[PDB]
């Protein structure tokens, strides 16, 4: 698939038009990364005007090839290709980085041509893997996926997780293009132009690796055209600032715009090398992506638990997820070699074609989910121990910037796991997920609440987190109980309540046990289950407090900062007559039995009862 | 260095004693991972009783070889070697996982023989790299560093970052042993027993890679004895549950103890294979680690700023760090290809031998710092953009479980960076660091406070975080101002103050500007700079509020959850007459000029003034 002579020259001309646009935009803004754009200009021309198939007036079309700009600071050249393709007006490029424009400093999905935000390096290939996995195994469509990475970027371990994933899953519809321009931000990239080492690394991770001159349209086209039996890495030897005389291949230019006078001079030089004005039209795709049903997802039946039966919420999650897979053909499940502990294995057993084993690689797992959710093709649920979602916080952070709809279930929360000790204990997961701006944080306290959290999460936009627990605890809700995001439940009350005790998961059950102890001493307490920690039901909390002498006690299997107690305090601070006492975990824990650790860390029934007795007196 | 016939058999006997101890301990506990111990028994015997050099009665001795158990769930066999070596009493092994014991489910540094906690897979090799870098380049000592990893564990990208680091820095004093036992937790590891692929991956990342039969003491000893010119990977083909008949090489046994009856039978079988009772003594090390000065670290002079001069706190950090490097020969600086933006380049210029370029690999950077701080050999300061510390949250979490003394400086906080947009904006870093139990969170508002934060951090135990900013802001403190952890500063006050406004960094300066605006309308406000967000100066905040009609307004360049406003609210909730109003960033931002974004997100001078006017009225 070698371009003919006219097309070849038109591709070279296109590359130079892209350089000019990148320089013009960044000089107009007074910030940005023209030298990072210029190393990629021939790559971008060949991708957008020779290799890819897409609808230039409908960038989000489900039939289109996908492009992911992993080196997101080259955003101006992404904008430039979409102007060249006729989607964006050329004049709009000059509004790069303005508060009045959507051509922001790094790509974001408010742009029709951007599926995932990038800017935190090393994440784009994982998203691309999810898109390619979806294309091959779910859509079974003809679209291909292309991802452009920098060489400095290849220092990120997340890249190598994605490399390994793509070869395990035989993603022969995925191409990674590595812009080996020798330089990072503040020094040369470690391997510089040792092209052979990059080739060996890619081959060792199972990819077909082709070294090219990244400024040769000819060599680029030959590499893209080769038969593809594996994921393919095009390892492109380039120069940073290519085409900018005196800047090409030099340090001290990363993220530095050309000054006005210099841009004018350089642009005239580049423009003089352009042989024809006639632009290339993109070739349209084969329209073989299937229709996908986006109707509200409804469980096929009510929960079928029995009040008083004991089940851990981790197990209820797996049961509910498997049931959800009968509610929608769009549900997919991902897990990081923990399916026997999170109980996502139950979904795998019933719907194996929609389970993705991600292995021990949580960063990549989140990125796969993000990629699978793009263009609304699937509804992903990822699971591992909640503690290990800390390993993926930047991916989760970027998922919110990507306006992604993913669902994450983290098990084994808190000290109540017992003997494994703190390395496995999630004690900061509420803090982390609450800080994610698009998040909904579910903390189901029994199996019924867990099933309803799964159903609600499936239908809720944004980053949904479900915190599950290891201990078996009693079912306390009837199967017809109606749950909503942002609505708490009062699970014990009387006209004589002296404190409102807010607990969740294991501490809700400890609070109910404390209530039984206290009733023997003629002390009644109101017990409230938040259901969602974010958004928090401020109204029910305050109404409860006002019925209980203004007194609130929050008790949580989590550290003090960023959790339930701080959420509650922040919601009610300043309200007349309201007081809040907080019980949480004050330091790194240790191994012991679950009940022993709840006692040691001051969040068990006897600690709750003592706090209540002290409040009354 | 092949063991003679008696020693060879003694090593085999030792391996079998280690198997027995691992089974006994986990059966006694009723939990743990004997099959993960048993694959490693010959490796552990050869390391501890042939290859390593260490003082068996002084595991923390600075002259000793280091061992890192990256696959930390094999803790029972680590405990077993230290019993075999005579440091632990054999009987204590039976108290594994008890709340009354320190032999916890995964290793932790309350154990003399543990430097870094493990249990979150994929982190140990990075810590080992820091130990080896320290041994070679700082201590210039003869000790070597050994790290045992699982094969499932090799799916983590952090491992490959460490691999790449070790070859860049020529860590020929580092050995990684890969326990290729075919199986993970819930399925086979992806590559199973494809030993050649592991070899190719390690070689491609610059290591000398040797495939061995991991149950052959002979082959293990030959591999350890080979000349070392590069970091060395011993790629050991093993079987999970080796030596446990009917369990060896089987699925469904990860993290499952043998029941009592079965343990008795298996242990008798293993014991029958032991030919001699005579234990091997460990060989002691060459005592060539240098003395290190642990005196309090004092800057050689007061800060030398001038009130009213403009400097960004990011630049003040670099200046202060370089000065700190003249205060102590122990200070080291690490940075992830951002030294020209964080200004750690200033330290590199003055103290290049103590600067470690970590490249674009934040997870590994944190682990390197943790390893360098072990045994108090250095005082590390790591820097990058604060947003990118989210990429290393699990490493930071584990650092606190490791009781590590590291210092982290994250620049470019908040929307005030302007045009790069949200991918680069730290808006959740206060939430994240506040949740880390051993943390001190410094948020210096000018260059003087920044210099004093650096000095204090150097002398403070735990995870110290310093949040720096991009905008140039005025110096407001005199050079002799005395700063302490947990002590705030009132930077503007009058007898007629009507609100206490708490700001930090850019929002402190916006609050001072608001005060100047408001004074024109005869409205005075008290302005308070927290200095440390954790611990928070509750007393000064409350005393200030009580002088200002009980009214507090907090304003921060951070999301609402987990930041300054929630810290303050949580501290003062329920105090009679106190009210708290909060201004923060309510959603994912976008590109624009710094001042435009502060306005858009409601945290600039005019937003503060409007909030104040509303509180009074
Ligand atoms: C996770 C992360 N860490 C650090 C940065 C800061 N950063 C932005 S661009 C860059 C250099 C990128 O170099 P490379 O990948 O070689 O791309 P090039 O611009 O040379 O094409 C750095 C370190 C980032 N954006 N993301
Ligand atoms: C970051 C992280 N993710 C997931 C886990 C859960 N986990 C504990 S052990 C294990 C399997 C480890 O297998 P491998 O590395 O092959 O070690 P082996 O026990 O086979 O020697 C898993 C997935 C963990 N501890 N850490
Ligand atoms: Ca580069
Ligand atoms: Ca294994
Ligand atoms: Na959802
Ligand atoms: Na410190």
């Amino acid at each position: 698939h070698k371009p003919d002579q006219q097309k070849l020259q038109a591709l070279k001309d296109t590359a130079n038009r892209l350089r000019i646009s990148s320089i013009q935009a960044t000089t107009a803004a007074g910030s940005g990364h023209p030298t990072s754009c210029c190393s990629a200009a021939e790559i971008m021309a060949v991708l957008f005007f020779h290799t890819m198939r897409y609808k230039s007036q409908d960038p989000r079309n489900p039939h289109n090839d996908r492009f992911v700009l992993s080196k997101g600071h080259a955003a101006p050249i992404l904008y430039a290709v979409w102007a060249e393709a006729g989607f964006l007006a050329e004049a709009e490029l000059l509004n790069l980085r303005k508060i009045s424009s959507d051509l922001d400093g790094h790509p974001v999905p408010k742009q029709a041509f951007t599926d995932v935000a990038t800017g935190s390096l090393g994440q784009g290939l994982g998203a691309a893997c999810g898109m390619a996995y979806t294309g091959k195994y779910f859509d079974k469509a003809s679209y291909r996926v292309y991802c452009l990475l920098g060489d400095g970027e290849l220092s990120q371990g997340s890249v190598w997780e994605a490399m390994a994933f793509a070869s395990i899953y035989k993603l022969d519809n995925l191409v990674a293009i590595l812009d080996i321009n020798r330089l990072g931000q503040s020094d040369p990239a470690p391997l510089q132009h040792q092209m052979d080492i990059y080739q060996k690394r890619c081959e060792a991770f199972g990819w077909h690796a082709i070294i090219v001159d990244g400024h040769s349209v000819e060599e680029l086209c030959k590499a893209f055209g080769q038969a593809k039996h594996q994921p393919t890495a095009i390892i492109a030897k380039t120069f940073k600032g290519r085409g900018i005389t005196g800047v090409e291949d030099k340090e001290s230019w990363h993220g530095k715009p050309l000054p006005k006078n210099m841009a004018e001079q350089i642009i005239q030089e580049i423009y003089s090398q352009i042989q024809s004005k006639k632009k290339i039209l993109a070739t349209p795709p084969q329209e073989d992506a299937p229709s996908v049903d986006i109707a509200n997802i409804r469980m096929p039946s009510l929960p079928s638990y029995k009040v008083g039966d004991k089940i851990a919420t981790r197990k209820a999650y797996g049961q509910a997820l498997a049931k959800l897979g009968h509610a929608s053909d769009r549900i997919i499940a991902l897990d990081g070699d923990t399916k026997n502990s999170t109980f996502s294995e139950i979904f795998k057993k019933e719907h194996p074609d929609r389970f993705i084993e991600c292995y021990i690689a949580e960063q990549n797992m989140v990125s796969i989910a993000v990629g699978c959710a793009t263009r609304n093709r699937t509804v992903p649920f990822c699971s591992t121990f909640a503690a290990f979602f800390t390993r993926a916080f930047d991916q989760i952070r970027m998922a919110a910037i990507s306006e992604s709809n993913i669902n994450l279930c983290g098990s084994h929360c808190g000290v109540s796991i017992g003997e494994d000790g703190p390395s496995q204990m999630a004690l900061e997961d509420l803090a982390m997920f609450r800080s994610v701006p698009t998040s909904t944080v579910f903390y189901p306290s029994d199996g019924v609440a867990t099933e309803k959290a799964v159903e609600l999460a499936a239908n809720t936009k944004g980053i949904c987190f479900i915190r599950t627990s290891r201990p078996e605890n009693a079912i306390i809700y009837n199967n017809n109980e109606d749950f909503q995001v942002g609505q708490a439940k009062v699970v014990l009350k009387s006209k004589d309540d002296q404190v409102t005790v807010i607990g969740a998961g294991v501490t809700l059950h400890e609070a109910l046990a404390a209530a039984e102890l206290l009733k023997k001493e003629k002390i009644n307490i109101r017990v409230l289950d938040p259901f969602t920690i974010k958004p928090l039901d401020r109204k029910l909390i305050l109404d409860s407090a006002r019925a209980t002498k203004g007194r609130i006690l929050t008790v949580e299997d989590h550290y003090y900062e960023g959790g339930i107690g701080e959420a509650v305090s922040s919601a009610v601070v300043g309200e007349p007559g309201i007081t809040v006492t907080h019980l949480a975990v004050n330091r790194v824990p240790r191994s012991g039995k679950p009940a022993e650790l709840l006692k040691m860390f001051g969040i068990d029934r006897d600690a709750i009862a003592q706090a209540v007795r002290g409040l009354i007196t």
